[PDB]
């Protein structure tokens, strides 16, 4: 009825169809472990093979991301500016939030290309500790056993942040984001889930891991550049340099 249930609705939408895997698929998955000849296959590959193959899943993910982003009611009517700014910051931490549903946390596995693994699946990267720190990120927000409605909720304000730094019409920010607080805070009162609220990561922590990872990437960009079809072209050239 209100233009909150409606908000709700739309932003599940938005999520459900800019999702790669079904929730469902990468549970039944689970099962699909892979062998330790074809962990010491990826281990032996080389870090600039390994580097393109998660790249690419990665570059793929936030353009995913970047159209959840696009049809959230008003995202497309702030300015290119605040669209930027936000997807910048955001999207990557999007992208981190969104892993928790492709992780099991009984064997600490990843689903990567059709089969779960662990973290010494991406040894070749040479980058153990940022690899580690995404692994324990996942495994503290698996433990909420999020909805996929909560998932929905919760990225669209990891997004719609009027805090970060360079936004031009801030207030067009804040009124999008009491919007989306309301409709999250609304949500997990309708399904008695508002326990998950004191468990959500601290803003801090999610940013850190973001800035960290971003760096990584950025340093691999620069060593073993790989192309990629810009969805937000002004958006790829404040990344890609
Ligand atoms: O318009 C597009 O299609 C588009 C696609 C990807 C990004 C993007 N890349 N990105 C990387 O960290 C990244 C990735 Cl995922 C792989 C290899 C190289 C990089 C690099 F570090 F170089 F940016 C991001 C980090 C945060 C926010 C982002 F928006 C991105 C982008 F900005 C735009």
């Amino acid at each position: 009825l209100t233009e909150i249930e409606h908000l709700v609705q739309s932003v599940c939408k938005s999520y459900r169809e800019t999702c790669q895997l079904r929730l469902e698929d990468l549970l039944r998955q689970r099962s699909n472990i892979f062998s330790r000849e074809e962990v010491t296959g990826y281990q032996r590959k080389s870090m600039w093979e390994m580097w393109e193959r998660c790249a690419h899943h990665l570059t793929e993910a936030i353009q995913y991301v970047v159209e959840f982003a696009k049809r959230l009611s008003g995202f497309m009517e702030l300015c290119q500016n605040d669209q930027i700014v936000l997807l910048k910051a955001g999207a990557m931490e999007v992208v981190l939030v969104r892993m928790c549903r492709a992780y099991n946390a009984d064997n600490r596995t990843v689903f990567f290309e059709g089969k779960y693994g662990g973290m010494e699946l991406f040894r070749a990267l040479g980058c153990s500790e940022l690899i580690s720190s995404i692994f324990d990120f996942s495994h503290s927000l698996s433990a909420l056993h999020f909805s996929e409605d909560e998932i929905a909720l919760y990225t669209a304000l990891v997004l719609i942040n009027a805090h970060r730094p360079g936004l031009q019409e801030k207030r067009k920010v804040e009124q999008l984001q009491y919007n989306l607080e309301l409709a999250f805070h609304h949500h997990l009162h309708k399904t008695h889930r508002q326990s998950i609220l004191a468990k959500l990561p601290p803003k801090g922590k999610l940013r850190s891991l973001c800035s960290q990872h971003v760096e990584r990437l950025q340093i691999f960009q620069h060593l073993h550049p790989i192309v990629v079809q810009a969805a937000f072209p002004p958006l790829y050239k404040e990344l890609f340099s």
